[PDB]
């Protein structure tokens, strides 16, 4: 038996939002430490993975290492019935469904439901360093994006320690935003030490953004010829980074 | 001559945005005490219920009764030109083929003036039998929508059932199940509260895809009663103001 | 070289939704006084009449008077890409292209840039019989409302009174206005000037396209004369204005 208890419901109701178009089938892989997700997305291009860790969880508890083949869209599905304060409480029972149970504080209304659970079948991410990391704010790292993806359908991300700017171009013209090292958390800080120049689809990175509910802040990380990593702190739980590979011949 | 001055005008605009994409052309019966309609639905599965009362218009005259067939669409396209504080009048003439409605502006800075056709109806007064149910809850508008929003997801269809403590939702479909519990409310202001009264533990089951079409009656109250009993129709009752009420018939699914 | 400031960037992104959904390609005709445009729609059948005079930008040069050719729809998908604090800035150099620079309020910068292209007329002056000065979310509202009815709008001027009318198969409607009188609150009062009645019929579509400029005043005025276009004006605060002509329809 598996059975963790979440105070902050928004935090899975969001991760949910963020996957459940980015893949439709991920197997969550309970343990001892936490819950993980290794994924690529249906296109298998980028990379996602999830981290939450015990120590985050109200209650945490898990008798038997699991291996939940879950269809995204279902699980979002079925959090969409939870009230953004709700404490969600997730449940198996070594296992042919996912038991959710849902409660509204300062309400006495309590949700119960159960999510057919499938047969899915790792992955390597080598922690290594990265020649420059900018540390901006989500929200920015959004609009950015966004922005730039009326204009050309890849991006140009230049870095030094000087500031970040990204750039693209297409049929309808040019464009460049140029952001300069930066006091209350919503600043910039490129720590580069490295002349790191990578194109990346415009795409990927917005399915990327949708994580941008679960922090403030958002780090890119970035070295010649190595998948850039977007990376979500999502509070004590740890992380949902995701990971793109240039595009080069 | 039929003349009914209503101040909230919103009541007018928010009862045919509920009754629209449900029935497509109803039969307004108008006479003394106020307007009742009363009418299927267009796929011939539930009945709607509307009365406002003569008490709630500040002006009601009526000379003569009428049976005036209203195409809901139009009439729900023609309120979409009043304002949620206009004051909106109704009038018809007593040997008229239209409707004139008819919508102040709040400071007198503008008045409308719309006509609109009317049409032959042949309806009959399909009958309403005055029952006791089994329980009856009271609960929030929003809470109750929202669960059966949620469950559409779900299931198609949802198992009410009843007792002293406490009203539950469920569904089951091809992703799973899910199972929604209230408890009566002691304390909670107080129009957010789930009392029930009960003679009788029920369970029913009701399709999820009307349920959902009546909860557009929300807007009009922040309140919702639901009344049942075995093998007798569901009725979800919205209190418009102290004016009057709209009110769905809903028949359950056999027992096995 | 071109080069004009705008402090209120929010002025040109409405400008550009003001017009993008009428004219796809137009002629900024940009001078020492001022930016100008006048321009046919894509259906040749309405007036638009931009103006934005250049003692209400906060930087503005003109070295010469140039006809810069501009994609309209182009232009804003770029526009849209600035903020509404964003502090604008256009800029053509010697020749060839169009620069748009987006000051950040914050550490950012935009640099975006479009080409131009190879792609005029007259308007006189005129004492029109009605000027109906009213706020510009109502007249909004009347032509919104009305479209559901039918797709042509009497509008009838008198005394003490202006009056809008539509009917289509469902119905017919008809809007009474009247003058606000003793509370005259300025940018919420309706003010009838009539020289000599008039009724004119109009199409709601363009109507209700004019009044996509309708986030630029909190009012508009509707000048207006028998057997002539309608002149419908949106002042945009006190550099400039923009005016939209429709004829009577058939």
């Amino acid at each position: 038996m598996f059975e963790a208890r979440l105070v902050q419901g928004s935090i899975l109701k969001k991760v949910l939002e963020a996957l459940k178009d980015l893949i439709n089938e991920a197997c969550w892989d309970i343990s001892s430490s936490g819950v993980n997700l290794q994924s690529m997305d249906s296109s298998h291009v980028s990379l996602v993975q999830l981290t939450l860790r015990s120590e985050g969880f109200d209650t945490y508890r898990c008798d038997r290492n699991l291996a939940m083949g879950v269809n995204l869209t279902s699980m979002s599905k079925i959090l969409k019935c939870a009230g953004n304060e709700d404490i969600i409480t997730l449940r198996a029972e070594d296992a042919d469904t996912l038991a959710l149970v849902f409660e509204a504080p300062n309400q006495e209304k309590v949700s119960d439901y159960e999510m057919k659970l499938m047969d899915l079948d790792q992955l390597g991410i080598p922690e290594q360093e990265y020649s420059c990391v900018v540390k901006m704010p989500s929200g920015e790292f959004a609009r950015i994006c966004r922005d730039l993806s009326h204009i050309g359908d890849a991006v140009v991300i230049s870095c030094a320690k000087d500031g970040v700017k990204f750039s693209a171009s297409g049929e309808l013209g040019n464009g460049n935003i140029k952001l300069s090292q930066t006091k209350e958390e919503e600043a910039v800080t490129i720590e580069m030490n490295e002349p790191v120049q990578l194109t990346f689809a415009l795409r990927y990175l917005n399915f990327f953004t949708k994580a941008t509910p679960l922090s403030s802040t958002v780090t890119l990380s970035m070295s010649a010829d190595v998948p850039l990593v977007v990376e979500y702190k999502i509070a004590d739980m740890g992380h949902l980074k995701y990971y793109l590979a240039p595009k080069i011949e």
